């Protein structure tokens, strides 16, 4: 059941936004481990005395790492001056982000018809204001509002290439990586109570819940009108044996944030052995692989949509898979992106639901918990 | 003439340590750019609550990367309790390094023969007390002193595997990346005023100044009694017409700190073809190359120590040449390593003084600056 209950026009994730000590560094290690682009920048050589930014792309994905200059850079400006390209930087809380969360996202961004009207009909049903919309060069709209944590959602929306003031990157800087990542699936986060942090996002979106098929958590989905948007919230199980990694994200984070982001793949085969090639030499490590016993277990599962070679496939990457009514989904997951066990990243494909494929096909691999517990102690025996 | 003054027994350098937000992108951005293999931990997975330090090497070249985890992790914790690998480690410290110098160096560290001795007779001579000598697991003793800015001289000394609770990397997680660094040659640090910056490093030290032969600095050389230990320092020439680079680094730095770390290459051609490769998937870029005047001129200078082939390699990758009355020195300096035209690295590699090679073989470079001014003009017309 879908009620196409949005309360403003919402089209697709537009970006992800992280908040970094050094952009720098954090964009080109990204860079290389995914294989996105660096395709703009604002920073000290744009004009912009107040942070640098960096943006990465790979198809439709936009990844932008922010860090803040010393504030005696632009100790002169006021907002009316400012040279921030993204007027709802402040310094302050960019350190403050930082200092109590580590490296993690800032701003879940969706491009919507009217930012402004998003930003309003958001705050009139509940929305707790961040940043209030502000044209950029006549052109451009921006608005935030608080998401979970110190997560903002985004509100991005075109008169009619970033953003104005970010420069496109010289073709010399900017060598064409491609691993086949095309799109943000999905946005994940983390909360201490999933009932009212629920209740707060779908009270100021109209975003409705995307429907379902002892592993530490609770979690429900919610969806945009063609559900192309999608944001799932976890919440902890208490009192388990083995200790919540919900419970483990808060307590590393100081708090609620964002937990992982599925990044879709048109080849997660190709992709996954492109990351794999580069886990040790400065990209990303892929969490533990499934024992055999869960490839045996594939074929009486999805053996009418995978060939026993593209099972085989599967089981030289790593990759799980799960299945909904509707379609079947391959995916795995890296271990955390920083210093914290808190964010990862989820490689995603999904097949089936063709009509276009139409979102969330084949479900978020929720099976995938029980099934990882039967196969591992299947393989123990 | 070196009078040999140095107040305690002085091994090598030891270790540069950089103070990160996220100890794990930085990492693994220098270990690809540089070919620095991971090779000790201390973090989480080691006990450590407090911080998570990565040891990158490239020979005796020794990189650690330390970033704060949140207090709250060990906020059950006293001094005599703690789970950090390096006892002078300080979450409020970090934090303030960070946030104000950005992505840099905090630690210069020397190997000494006696790191509690060494600790005393600098305090003894003037030198400002950072961190007091402490004894790790009865094997190793490491004690700071300020150096200049937030930047301290780190002395360790050894009983007889980089410092107790540190975890040697598993070999899948270590990929044996080399492209020829071997050792730190100097390390350099930017001050307001040369003169006290000196007086008192000399002072505490017994360091002596290693004779040299509008730039924007005067600079002078401070050395250990076998003059492997190299600390040079810079300070702004200031009214020139154009703006000092040194002063430029004080502004974004917001004050003294180290500028520049020179690593020898055993085959600097070999390195240089490496980093350049890498530069855009993630690695360093370097600064402009000279223009083809610059090797026009290379024969009349050095046309007896490198081939004209040699002295094309030179040509193709950017190297500058300077020359002593004692030997002939290859260098060349990437761009800024973080957001901040702040820190960057010198690549060199030093031919002559062969006794082992004598320490400072060659000089620093300082013709080079010359050299760069007239050869850019001679191009232009
Ligand atoms: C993250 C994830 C998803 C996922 O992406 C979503 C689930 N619901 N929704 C809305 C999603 O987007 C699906 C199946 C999974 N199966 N096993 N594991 C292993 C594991 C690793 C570390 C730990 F501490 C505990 C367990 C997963 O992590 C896992
Ligand atoms: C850093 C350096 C050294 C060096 O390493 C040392 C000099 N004295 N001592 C003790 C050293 O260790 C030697 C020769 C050089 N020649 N040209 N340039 C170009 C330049 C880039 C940016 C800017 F803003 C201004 C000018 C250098 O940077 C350069
Ligand atoms: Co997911
Ligand atoms: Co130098």
């Amino acid at each position: 059941k879908n009620p196409k209950s949005d309360k403003f026009k919402v089209k697709r994730f537009h970006h992800i936004e992280f908040w970094c000590g050094d952009a720098t560094n954090v964009a080109r290690r990204f860079s290389w481990g995914l294989g996105m682009r660096f395709s703009a920048k604002s920073d000290l050589s744009t004009g912009n005395m107040v942070h640098a930014s960096y943006l990465l792309t790979s198809g439709d994905l936009r990844f932008l790492f922010t860090a803040p200059y010393s504030p005696s850079l632009s100790a002169g400006e006021i907002k009316p001056t400012t040279t921030a390209s993204i007027p709802s930087f402040d310094h302050g809380s960019c350190r403050s982000f930082f200092s109590s969360h580590g490296l993690g996202v800032r701003a879940v961004a969706i491009e919507v018809e009217d930012a402004e009207s998003a930003f309003s009909i958001s705050v009139a049903n509940g929305a707790i204001p961040s940043s209030p919309p502000i044209v950029l060069n006549e052109a451009v709209t921006i608005a935030e509002v608080k998401l979970y944590g110190d997560v903002v959602l985004r509100y991005v929306s075109y008169k009619a290439e970033f953003l104005p003031g970010f420069e496109r990157v010289e073709d010399a800087s900017s060598f064409p990586l491609d691993y086949g990542i095309r799109r943000l699936d999905h946005a994940v986060g983390n909360v201490p109570e999933l009932g009212p942090a629920l209740t707060y996002v779908a009270g100021f979106t109209g975003f409705h819940q995307f429907a379902e098929f002892e592993s530490g958590l609770n979690s429900a989905v919610l969806a945009s009108n063609d559900e192309m948007v999608l944001l799932p919230i976890n919440e902890p199980v208490h009192g388990t044996k083995r200790k919540s990694q919900i419970q483990t994200y808060l307590e590393h984070n100081e708090g609620a944030g964002l937990q992982h982001l599925a990044l879709m793949s048109e080849d997660i085969f190709r992709t996954l052995r492109e990351m794999r090639k580069r886990s040790s030499i400065g990209g990303f490590d892929f969490m533990p692989s499934p024992p055999p016993t869960y490839y045996q277990n594939l074929k009486k599962r999805v053996g009418d949509v995978l060939s026993d070679d593209q099972i085989k496939e599967c089981e030289e990457l790593g990759i799980l898979v799960d299945r909904d009514d509707q379609g079947t989904l391959l995916q795995i997951f890296t271990k955390p992106l920083g210093d914290r066990p808190t964010i990862f990243i989820e490689i995603i494909q999904r097949v089936g639901c063709m009509m276009y494929q139409s979102g969330g096909c084949g479900g978020f691999g929720k099976g995938n918990f029980s099934e990882l517990f039967k196969s591992i102690e299947e393989y123990e025996k």
